[PDB]
């Protein structure tokens, strides 16, 4: 299913896929699903166009991204199996997550339960510990970046590494131009969690600026459902102050996400 091939490889081109049916849009590409010729293998193959990427400055950053992500092999993280180029525009060969993006699954369900959050800040939390486990920040974490497995298990999507667009999942220190570290995901889980169980995020507004003044204050409500624990935890990771948010071992063990997750 996903321990495909370590060996990424660039003799790739487009004649050994068969392309099926668009599965989502960006700026830039077009995600459609594939399967390989020889091997019939499900995947799903992003197309970006080379001239835009140089135009908008961005082909660096995902020489960079490609080169990190090849290293990552994890269960909540997407795997990446390669890449190739031709004339016209550039390929990456993607893992299909079938059950799709979290962000559909919230428009579908409006909120999430306790059960499904907690679930999936579990996974998320045990990803970006992976991830900052081997020197790879991660920018910002956003409901459409999230993918679902065929047991319903979440894949991070998004190549926000290290070695924009809106803002609502950026920590203050991020938008403040100040200095950024490991926590500034935290903030990201934060406000992910409160999405889940909301339905929206918490300085969600009509225009960028005022967005930007809710981070910047940190000026957010929780309505009269949502618990004692889930307010806790997300007070908690939404702190102003970086250093005050808690380590990942603190998150997996609040008695709220302990008491909620179902994973086994
Ligand atoms: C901010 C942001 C968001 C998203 C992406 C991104 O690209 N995710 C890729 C993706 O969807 N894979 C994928 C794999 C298997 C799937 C599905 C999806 C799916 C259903 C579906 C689609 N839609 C809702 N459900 C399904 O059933 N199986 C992707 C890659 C290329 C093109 C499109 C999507 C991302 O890069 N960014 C950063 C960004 C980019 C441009 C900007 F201008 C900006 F400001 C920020």
């Amino acid at each position: 299913k996903q321990k495909n091939e370590e060996s990424k490889k660039r003799q790739w081109a487009l004649e050994d896929f068969e392309i099926g049916r668009p599965l989502g849009k960006g700026k830039f590409g077009n995600v459609y699903l594939a399967r390989e010729k020889q091997s019939k293998f499900i995947l799903a193959l992003k197309v970006l166009f080379k001239a835009q990427l140089e135009k908008a400055g961005v082909e660096h950053q995902l020489r960079r991204e490609v080169e990190i992500q090849s290293h990552l092999r994890h269960p909540n993280i997407l795997r990446l199996y390669g890449y190739f180029h031709d004339a016209t525009r550039v390929y990456l060969i993607l893992e299909y997550a079938p059950l799709g993006t979290v962000y559909r699954e919230l428009q579908k369900l409006s909120k999430f339960d306790e059960q499904r959050t907690a679930t999936y800040i579990t996974e998320l939390a045990n990803a970006l510990s992976y991830c900052h486990s081997k020197r790879v920040i991660h920018r910002d974490i956003k409901p459409e970046n999230l993918l679902l497995g065929s047991a319903g298990e979440l894949k991070i999507a998004d190549f926000g590494w290290s070695v924009c667009g809106t803002l609502d999942y950026l920590p203050p220190e991020m938008i403040e131009g100040r200095m950024h570290d490991e926590k500034v995901d935290l903030w990201s889980l934060g406000v992910l969690c409160y999405e889940f169980l909301v339905g929206k995020p918490p300085f969600e507004a009509n225009t960028y600026q005022e967005t930007y003044k809710r981070i910047s204050r940190v000026e957010f409500t929780f309505p009269d459902f949502v618990t004692e624990g889930a307010r806790d935890l997300i007070s908690r990771l939404l702190k102003h102050n970086p250093s005050q948010r808690p380590m990942l071992r603190e998150v997996l063990e609040h008695p709220w996400i302990t008491a909620n997750s179902s994973k086994p």
